[PDB]
């Protein structure tokens, strides 16, 4: 335990955290420069080793963090993420992974408390949304099957495959070129195609708008519940 | 009644409901595989009979459910839907109906209580919206007549018909290519066409945004009404 | 006054109002049929006189309504609208006005109380919005001048004129093809054009979103003010 | 101080402020006329000197305002803006600045209290949003690096440069032609490009919607906090 505590004061120190963040920022700046072919020609050698050095340091950090937090490390989503991102960066270049290495810049989120809280807040609406997500996904899936069967033969790029219909349906949901780009061309062969896509647009839009309304109103309901109980206690206690 | 109760314990049992859901899911998976021409070549025979078997089972289920619920079955929207969807699936292939058969996967909504509640919640805003829907539809109808008269002769695809103008107006509402795709071309012949479509976009957008604002605020009003009465009773009772 | 009251019981009767609405609906149906060249060939003669008859009746109605309400008629926006729309319909065909005649179908709004209330509610947010509308319009006006000067020479269709720049800026606000259709082409000649349109998109979007947030929140503030005073009175009276 | 007060009664007078606003409006009208080549041919000489006269007056005003407010002038954002805009207008034409001169029409905002308040209100949400803006910007930056590396070689116009990828990513966020214009073309070479842009669209949309929800709900929380304390005091005092 003497050893354990020695490294624990380091890993827990303000300086340790600041250093890592410093590195994350430097490496973030570096990753953008590596975008310039000009810059690389001149200083690519400098940068590649700095990336190996940062990742070496980040690996020492994850290791030390694990000896400190023990099992609590892998029950922590933020630490898992730092693990998974640093580990990606450790797979040798010998291709998609080379690009995923830049995800280690999200470590600037996992290391900065203000950013953690933002992401925690945003994520917290999701668990209550899961069933609505399930229902929407079932909706897409049913309509994707139908679209593939109705239109996949004459419009294979957009509907010849369940995957392609899923993609197209998502495009229609975003309303991106849904009429000039998809439904009008479809209607030149299938004049009733509008009977398929208009209702689909109504549902997907109605559901999303009403999901937002429910989140706002149902939160106010809770807010009103919390303060209603506090007031009644003062009425009751006084 | 002995007979009646025997089948009522079945139809009402946890196992009965789970089985049906199992089938709905299996059949849902099956319907997606039937999308692959490759898969069909190999196993289409297997799948077609499984669809006949599932639908046979689903028909036995609807029948049994009707002997159990009697008149209460047809006063239930969820049961009507299961009826109407299973009945569609019973029309012989000898074409649009073949595709509508996939609607029986929405039965995964009518059989799962969590999903029912979602749809019930979303639907519940609609009755209060009917008049606004009526007003919007009257608005579309008037403008569709006008557009057909103003532009249908020189732009028949987009406005030559009341139906076509309805479709185009819906496209403009979604803002999909309204300017580059419709109004700018229109303005090459009718330079004041913007006087028609800009105001139309303002109204349709203003109305929809303000419908959402009213739903949120008017709900809070009710929320505040409910808790205002509860507090006053504690002030009054205490 | 004997005479005056005789016609006042008519104009105020349930039957009188229902009749007019009946006519508005019939005439509305008629206006849609007149869209079909086929229908007109066969029954155009029938319909044109029915339109003259309805408008004759509507003119008798406005007249009678004025003898009844006297000065109160022209201080009523709904009645003014019925006046202005029926008067349009009275200008002889000997062209844009022929199309504006269909506005008399909005009379179905001015005659149906449910519809009046909808429009009243929606309109009621506007007076508080006037200054924000003014600020947005000033914003457009300034940017339209700038765009005309920056881009009107090389892109006259989109920016050669203050009016054209106003139109284009509105298109960009709706986000319709703003990048592929306008800014990317602009950037082939003016590579910094993004410095103009991106900020413009940020402001217009930020302002509109925040106008909606303010309306919702400021209404809740009032709702909370009203119920806060009611509760305090019960605390104070009890 | 005698001198100081003499000019202070002027600069602070209702008449002084009204005059400036009068000029701002006249000059605003003038700036729009200067857009017409026809108008300029006839009256350009008139207008150019009127612009020199207005700016001369506006310079006298800023000067006088500074002798009056002393150090308080440069600690005032509204006054800084009037300074910075009038100063721009003072750089001799001997080009982008000639266009920036029209920014002096925003002085109609800095001089009209109603407009000041609007802008103050809208701006006031921003300080609390800074971290979310930072997180979104980090998000863009990471994805821009990735896009440049994944697609910049085969699609240089859209992704060959970190700047170009930033621009394209912003376009995708606005959903402008994201599928037909960018991702579908990308997918003809990179069939998994959807794995990159769909999630990107989900995050950016989820974050913005949820930022709006949080602003509305967190404001209500405060509203409820303020009135909860007022009620409890009446319960407690009474
Ligand atoms: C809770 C809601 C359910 C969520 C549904 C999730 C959506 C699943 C999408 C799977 C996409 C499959 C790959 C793809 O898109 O390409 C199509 C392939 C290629 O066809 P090919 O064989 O090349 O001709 O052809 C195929 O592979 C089509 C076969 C796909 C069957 C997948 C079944 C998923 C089970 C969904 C549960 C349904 C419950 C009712
Ligand atoms: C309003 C509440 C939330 C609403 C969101 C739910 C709606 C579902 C949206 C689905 C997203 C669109 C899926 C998509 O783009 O492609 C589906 C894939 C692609 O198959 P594939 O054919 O391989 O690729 C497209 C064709 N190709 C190769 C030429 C490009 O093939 C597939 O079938 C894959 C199946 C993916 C669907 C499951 C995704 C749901 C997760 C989203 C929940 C996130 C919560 C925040
Ligand atoms: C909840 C679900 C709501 C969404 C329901 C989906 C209905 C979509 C219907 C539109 C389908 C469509 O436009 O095209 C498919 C069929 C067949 O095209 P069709 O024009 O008949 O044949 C063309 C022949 N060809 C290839 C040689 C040129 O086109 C037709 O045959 C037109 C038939 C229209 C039937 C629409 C009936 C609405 C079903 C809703 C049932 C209640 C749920
Ligand atoms: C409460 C708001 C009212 C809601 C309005 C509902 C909208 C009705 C749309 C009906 C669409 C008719 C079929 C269509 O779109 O194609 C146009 C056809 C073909 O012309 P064609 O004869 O082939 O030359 O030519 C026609 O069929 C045009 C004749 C259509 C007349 C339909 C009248 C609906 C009554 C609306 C009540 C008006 C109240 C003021
Ligand atoms: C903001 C509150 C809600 C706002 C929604 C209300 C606005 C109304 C939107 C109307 C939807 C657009 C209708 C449409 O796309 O086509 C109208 C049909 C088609 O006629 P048709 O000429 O046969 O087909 C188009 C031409 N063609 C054959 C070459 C394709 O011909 C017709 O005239 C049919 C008439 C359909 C209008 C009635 C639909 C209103 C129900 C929507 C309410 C849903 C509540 C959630
Ligand atoms: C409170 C915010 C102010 C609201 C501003 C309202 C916007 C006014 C738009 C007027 C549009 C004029 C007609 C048009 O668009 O075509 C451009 C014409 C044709 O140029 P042309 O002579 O054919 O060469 O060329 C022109 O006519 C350009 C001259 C237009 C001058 C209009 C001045 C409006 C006063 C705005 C107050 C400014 C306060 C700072
Ligand atoms: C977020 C809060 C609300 C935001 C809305 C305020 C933003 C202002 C939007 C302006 C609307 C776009 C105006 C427009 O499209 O054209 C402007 C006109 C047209 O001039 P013109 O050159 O004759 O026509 C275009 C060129 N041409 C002939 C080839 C087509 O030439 C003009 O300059 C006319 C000036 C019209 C601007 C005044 C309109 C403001 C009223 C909107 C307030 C409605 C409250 C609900
Ligand atoms: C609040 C207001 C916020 C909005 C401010 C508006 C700034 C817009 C600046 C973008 C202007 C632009 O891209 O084009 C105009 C100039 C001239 O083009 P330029 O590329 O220099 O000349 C092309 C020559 N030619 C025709 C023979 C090919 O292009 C340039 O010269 C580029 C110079 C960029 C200056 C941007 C400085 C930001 C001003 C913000 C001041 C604070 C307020
Ligand atoms: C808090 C979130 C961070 C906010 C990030 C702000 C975004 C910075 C964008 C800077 C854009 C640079 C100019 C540009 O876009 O053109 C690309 C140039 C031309 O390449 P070229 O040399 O002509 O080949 O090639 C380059 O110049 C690429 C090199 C740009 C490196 C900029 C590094 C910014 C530091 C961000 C902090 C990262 C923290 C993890
Ligand atoms: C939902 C919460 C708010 C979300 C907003 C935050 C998302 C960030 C949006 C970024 C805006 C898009 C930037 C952009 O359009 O270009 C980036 C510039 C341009 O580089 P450049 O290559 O020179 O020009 C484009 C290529 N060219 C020359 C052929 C046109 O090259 C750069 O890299 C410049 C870096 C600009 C990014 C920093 C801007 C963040 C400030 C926005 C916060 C405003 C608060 C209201
Ligand atoms: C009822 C709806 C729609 C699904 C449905 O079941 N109908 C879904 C959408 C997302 C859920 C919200 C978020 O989770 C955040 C938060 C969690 C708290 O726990 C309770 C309050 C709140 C505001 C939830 C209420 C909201 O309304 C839920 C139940
Ligand atoms: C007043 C407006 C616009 C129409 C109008 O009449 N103006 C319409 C739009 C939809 C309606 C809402 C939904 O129905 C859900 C719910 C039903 C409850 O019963 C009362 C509360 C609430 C939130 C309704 C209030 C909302 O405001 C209604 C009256
Ligand atoms: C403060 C903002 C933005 C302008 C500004 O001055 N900042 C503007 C936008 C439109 C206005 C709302 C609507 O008028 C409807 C209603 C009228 C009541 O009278 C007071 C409450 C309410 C909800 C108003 C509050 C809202 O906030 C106003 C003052
Ligand atoms: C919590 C979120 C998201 C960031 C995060 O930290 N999670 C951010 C987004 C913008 C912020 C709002 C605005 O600033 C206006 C206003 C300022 C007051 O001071 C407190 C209330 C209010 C409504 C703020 C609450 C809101 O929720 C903040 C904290």
């Amino acid at each position: 335990s003497h050893m354990y505590l020695r490294i624990t004061n380091i890993v827990e120190s303000s300086f340790f955290t600041k250093f890592i963040i410093y590195l994350i920022v430097l490496n973030g700046i570096t990753m953008g420069l590596e975008t310039s072919k000009t810059f690389m020609q001149s200083f690519g050698v400098y940068t590649t080793l700095f990336n190996q050095i940062v990742i070496t340091i980040f690996t020492i950090e994850i290791i030390l963090r694990i000896y400190v937090h023990r099992i609590s490390f892998f029950k922590d989503p933020w630490s898992l993420f730092d693990f998974f991102v640093v580990a990606i960066s450790l797979v040798p270049t010998s291709e998609i992974l080379r690009v995923l290495r830049v995800l280690r810049l999200f470590r600037l989120v996992t290391a900065v408390p203000q950013m953690r809280k933002i992401v925690s807040a945003l994520i917290s609406v999701i668990p209550g949304m899961l069933s609505v997500i399930a229902l929407m996904t079932l909706f897409f899936y049913i309509f994707a099957i139908m679209a593939t069967q109705l239109f996949g033969e004459r419009f294979p790029e957009w509907f010849g495959t369940l995957g392609e219909s899923f993609y197209t349906l998502f495009q229609v949901m975003t309303l991106e070129s849904w009429s000039m780009g998809i439904v009008r061309p479809l209607m030149e062969v299938y004049p009733y195609a509008w009977v398929f896509f208009i209702p689909f647009i109504f549902v997907v839009a109605f559901v999303m708008i009403n999901l937002v309304v429910a989140i706002i109103v149902d939160a106010m309901a809770i807010l009103n519940q919390k303060e209603e109980q506090h007031i009644i206690d003062e009425v009751q206690s006084h």
